């Protein structure tokens, strides 16, 4: 058992649910990595197909799970499908999910997720069952459905679409973005870049692959969808379906005018969903934007929007030193403006305060329930106002359960193509 | 055997040789990260000191470009002798100076060590009473003090021997406001000292009972029971607090003090164990703005402040809590460098930092690094440290914690 203090409130929990950890955290006992990017290579079984001595123990635990999950460890269905898996990966080196398993273990993924201050609603996840998918049109009306679906006019819903499972690895699906709705970003001539500097390799990448470009500030990217290994294939998603909202000041009138705007709907594209020693290599989900992510970060990197000094200016700040703290107070107007704009349009948003709220309601209900809650103090804590809201005080234990998300290279440094 | 570590905003890649170094247990393990954890998880023998002994005078001979000499050679030799004939031994004040600014510069949580070897280390070896250590600390604060211009000072003070005959300062910093709770629940002062206010008052102080009484020093000599001392007033520097800006920001009534003097510390260097070792630099701004004014637990004056903003302090998605906190900072900062104290703000000392920790990677294989700690509480994305990587590991000399001293000393009076 490890504690966990919260260090404004005194409330202790006690962690149990850690003993059912498999892969490395990345520290030692003599050096912690807890401010590492991606600390560990510890997958679970080779890069490619697997034998059967390393598929089945994964299958079978998560088979197990599954079935305690619903209170039937040892029944006629859990041995029966133990059989069925043995059957399978005996005749394909693989085995197919049932559609509760799918949807079992996706919740469960999204449950673990260390990083995820969102995860009080992780069962209220849907899950769009791709697996029938064998074309890149195909995967294009199977994102499309996904983001009309989670839209919903404003009305966020937090959904996962399952494209087929990886099988030998030539053969993966992959959305070549890294979120489904992304601005471009162009290497200018002059040196400097116009729109979202993160996406100047994926822009180029589309031009290079026939995109034409409007060359702007919040063109969003195509699609560039691969299926069973084949080369990628760029669509165009239907303006319609990419709810954006213009960003203004519930004060500062002169706000609208620096034309800045962004989408509603964050859907990350690029990352692995492991279940029972699958790899789904396609999966994207979707839920509701925290506003420091679009505040913060991807208007205030010095790498990306960077639109700091331009707000300071606006605001007449005395910009001569940084102990005037220009950029603190113009950061808390973009992130006032960012809510604001998203609340006015009726577009489902939530600031930092009551995000960070909420998750530590959820690490009760998971302690008091399930025996703990992994957690990622270095990510869990918003970028602007850390002291101030209560996850900064709140000690975090954090381990690796499965099923999970994972990272994974980026496809076209992984793709001989045709 | 190399480790890597990454700066995702400049992508500048830096090598960790150092961490190969370390013995001593950070609290993970190879499954499970404790690094959000405050604190994880009588005294040495002989044989436990011999080589934490050597290891020292090793790594300090190896410093001097000395290693293998007959004056590295013959020290050991000495310090086995001590040992193994008072089952301690005495550093050199060569040593002594060495391992103190080593333990500040292996603090994996201080973001102001680039600063490391300027420091003035007092050897407070020799003091016997507790009038000593008020004499001994009264020099520190004036000469760290300055006039404002602030100097880093440690002042060191007889080691550990058997547990039983220890020397301590209670307070927690060197200069701290008291805190009383009142008859009604409401708190006056600063709430996080309101226990150690309750042990003075006890031990006969007469409080003043306002908002910012600086509070009296509560010193133990060779674990006797502790006496109280009143620093002389015109030796506590203060800042009155305003604001650039808005006029009544003077109204509030807000003063901080100018060193920062942590007093609560134990000092290991060589396996010796200082107890009393209170050291002080100068601020960063969001230590007093963010954490000492508008922490929950502490002075709370969001709430006052964004009345006298006319902010609207209904919903949290106006981020009246963020605007406001950035003002008591904007506040802090202005005050301190009108009246010529040194102050750092986060921008600027995250800045050095990561030229500190880039020198200390290039001249000596790395830098132990707690971003939990280094990252400010306010603005954390947007300070150079957010996105740069830090291995932590625990080196030797260090600064520990250590037990209350109210919570393990046995008394003796009446
Ligand atoms: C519904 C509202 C949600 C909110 C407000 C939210 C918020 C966040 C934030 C702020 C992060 C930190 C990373 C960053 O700042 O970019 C994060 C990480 C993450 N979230 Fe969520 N999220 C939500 C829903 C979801 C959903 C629906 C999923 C999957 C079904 C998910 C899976 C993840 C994963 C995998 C990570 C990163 C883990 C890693 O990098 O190892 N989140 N989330
Ligand atoms: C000279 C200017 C200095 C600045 C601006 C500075 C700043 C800081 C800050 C912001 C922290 C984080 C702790 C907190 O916020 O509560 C810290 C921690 C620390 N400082 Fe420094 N500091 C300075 C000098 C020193 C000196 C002179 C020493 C000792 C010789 C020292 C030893 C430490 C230690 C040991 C910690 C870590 C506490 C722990 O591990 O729990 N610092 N410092
Ligand atoms: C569903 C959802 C909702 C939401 N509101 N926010 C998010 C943020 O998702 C991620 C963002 C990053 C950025 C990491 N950096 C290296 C670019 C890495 C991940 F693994 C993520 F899952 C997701
Ligand atoms: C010399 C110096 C200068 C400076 N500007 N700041 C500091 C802050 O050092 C510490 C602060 C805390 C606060 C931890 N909290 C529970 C109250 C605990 C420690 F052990 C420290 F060493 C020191
Ligand atoms: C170096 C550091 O680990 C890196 O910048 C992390 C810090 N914490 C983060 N926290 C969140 N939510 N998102 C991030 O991308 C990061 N980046
Ligand atoms: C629980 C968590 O570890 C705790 O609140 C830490 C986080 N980082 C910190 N960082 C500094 N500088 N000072 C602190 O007191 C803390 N508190
Ligand atoms: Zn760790």
């Amino acid at each position: 058992f490890l504690k966990v203090k919260n260090w404004e409130t005194e409330v202790v929990l006690t962690d149990t649910l850690h003993l059912k950890s498999t892969l490395e955290t990345g520290c030692t006992e003599y050096i912690c990595m807890g401010s590492i990017m991606h600390p560990s290579q510890h997958a679970r079984r080779p890069e490619d197909v697997a034998t059967k001595d390393q598929l089945f123990p994964l299958a079978k635990e998560f088979i197990d799970q599954y079935y305690s999950s619903i209170k039937r460890f040892g029944s006629k269905a859990h041995m029966e499908r133990l059989e069925e898996v043995n059957k399978e990966i005996d005749t394909t080196s693989t085995y197919q999910l049932k559609d509760t398993e799918l949807i079992y273990g996706a919740k469960h993924a999204w449950r673990n997720a260390s990083r995820c201050v969102g995860r009080i609603q992780w069962s209220k996840l849907q899950v769009f069952d791709a697996r029938d998918c064998t074309t890149a049109h195909g995967m294009f009306n199977y994102i499309c459905n996904h983001v009309k679906y989670a839209t919903n006019k404003g009305n966020l819903r937090s959904a996962i679409t399952i494209f087929p499972q990886r099988t030998d690895g030539k053969h993966d699906f992959r959305v070549w973005n890294s979120q489904l709705i992304r601005y471009a970003g162009y290497k200018q001539p002059d040196g400097s870049t116009l729109g979202d500097p993160a996406n100047v390799q994926f822009t180029e990448i589309c031009i290079q692959q026939g995109w034409k470009p409007p060359r702007g500030r919040f063109d969003v990217l195509p699609l560039l969808l691969q299926a069973n290994g084949n080369d990628p294939e760029l669509f165009q998603i239907p303006p319609e379906l990419v709810l954006e909202v213009p960003i203004r000041h519930p004060k500062f009138e002169w706000f609208k005018d620096l034309g800045l705007k962004w989408y509603g709907l964050p859907a990350v594209s690029n990352m692995l969903l492991e279940i029972g020693g699958l790899e789904f290599s396609a999966c994207p989900f979707s839920g509701w934007y925290m506003g420091t992510e679009i505040g913060v970060r991807d208007y205030c990197d010095n790498s990306r929007y960077n639109i700091l000094e331009e707000v300071a200016k606006k605001m007449n700040l005395d910009m001569r030193k940084t102990s005037s703290l220009w950029k603190d107070q113009a950061l808390v107007e973009i992130n006032i403006a960012v809510l604001y704009s998203f609340q006015s349009d009726k577009v489902t948003i939530v600031d930092h305060h009551s995000a960070t709220e909420s998750f530590i309601k959820h690490m009760e209900n998971e302690y008091r329930c399930r025996g703990g809650c992994p957690a990622d103090w270095v990510w869990i804590v918003p970028p602007m106002s850390g002291s101030i809201t209560p996850v900064f005080h709140q000690e975090m234990l954090n381990y690796r359960l499965t099923p999970s998300f994972e990272y994974q290279p980026d496809p076209w440094n992984t793709h001989v193509w045709k």
